[PDB]
């Protein structure tokens, strides 16, 4: 599958691409504002992710930091990365279907579209200033707005048991965005699209 990487956002990003034990094609990449990056995801690639980070500083080798998303110091991400990220997920090729979900477990840092360039399915958004209007205990000093889960550790927020509930915290992210996951156990926003389908992400999509 082929993903574009858009950055729409005024800030330069560093975009990053893994499925949690290795990375997706480069694994990551600068993005100056209105810059695309095309990467190509194996088919049948389950839970893979992409996310944006935000000022970062790299030496020559590829190695340095990240405010968000850092993922272990690398420019080119084999593991996932630091909250606050906003994270476009997907599973492919899973018994004939894509699935694609925008989610908001891992705090949130920058806004997302992410939709289907090809026919049979419907995007998602998050596009929402989470980060203006993140209550104060969630707030990230490097910027971004942590989860509830992040920020305190408790089997509520976490969902350590498999049982959990929607809480005050979780409440503020899904108000702000319907579409995205806001807990473990919220009601999926996940969009089934047809197997083999080719996607777009974009950082900033209405600013």
């Amino acid at each position: 599958a082929t993903f574009e990487i858009v950055n729409r956002c005024s800030y330069t990003v560093w975009a990053a691409a893994s499925k949690g034990d290795a990375a997706l094609d480069a694994g990551g990449r600068q993005l100056n504002s209105g810059e695309s990056w095309t990467i190509n995801v194996e088919p049948g690639t389950n839970g893979g992710k992409i996310w944006a980070r935000t000022d970062c500083y790299f030496d020559d080798s590829g190695s340095g930091i990240c405010k968000t998303g850092d993922c272990g110091g690398l420019l080119r991400c084999k593991r996932f990365g630091r909250p606050p990220t906003t994270l476009a997920e997907f599973s492919l090729n899973q018994y004939g279907k894509d699935y694609i979900d925008i989610s908001n477990i891992k705090g949130f840092n920058v806004p997302m579209d992410f939709s289907p360039t090809t026919r049979g399915c419907r995007g998602v958004r998050c596009a929402a200033d989470i980060v203006g209007q993140c209550p104060a205990k969630l707030k990230a000093p490097g910027g971004g707005c942590n989860d509830a889960c992040t920020v305190f550790q408790t089997s509520e927020y976490c969902c350590t048991t498999g049982k959990c509930g929607p809480t005050e915290y979780s409440r503020f992210f899904k108000r702000l965005c319907p579409d995205a996951f806001s807990y473990v156990l919220d009601k999926p926003t996940t969009v089934t699209c047809p197997g083999s389908s080719n996607y777009r992400v974009t950082f900033c999509p209405t600013a």
